[PDB]
DNA sequence: CATCCGGTGA
DNA sequence: TCACTGGATGT
C-alpha cells in the first residue's frame, strides 16, 4: 500500500487493442505535466534534475 | 555440430546489460518467422500444430 | 513474468 | 514530453 507524491498524477491504463488488449500499464503525470511509462525513465529524470527528496521506489508501477 | 532444420534459423545472442550481462542465450526463428525463445515454447508449438517430422530434440539451444 | 521503450500512424 | 501498442529484454 503505497502513496503517490504530491502535484503528481498515477494512471491505470487498459490496453484496447492488439494481441495485447486487456494488459494494463501505468504512468505517472509529474506536476508539470511530463508522462512517464516506466521506473527507469522516471529514475533517470530524478537524476538529470538532481531530485534528492523523491526516490524512485516512491513511484508504484505495478497493478 | 548439431544441424539446423531446414528454413530455420539459429540466432546465440549475448545479453549487454543488467546482472546476467554477458551471458549467451540462443533462440530460433521458424520458416515463418515466430521466434522461440526457450526448449519448450518450440516444443508446444510443435505440439499445437501436429508436427510430425520435426523432434525437439532438432534443436539446440545450449552455447 | 515484469519491465521496458521503439515503431506506428491518426 | 503524442497516445497506444508490439515484442525485446533480463529476472
Ligand atoms: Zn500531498
Ligand atoms: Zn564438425
Ligand atoms: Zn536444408
Amino acid at each position: 500500500h503505497k502513496p503517490v507524491p504530491c502535484g503528481w498524477e498515477r494512471v491505470v491504463k487498459q490496453r484496447l487493442s492488439g494481441k495485447t488488449a486487456g494488459k494494463f500499464d501505468v504512468y505517472f503525470i509529474s506536476p508539470q505535466g511530463l508522462k512517464f511509462r516506466s521506473k527507469r525513465s522516471l529514475a533517470n529524470y530524478l537524476l538529470k534534475n538532481g531530485e534528492t527528496f523523491l526516490k524512485p521506489e516512491d513511484f508504484n508501477f505495478t497493478v
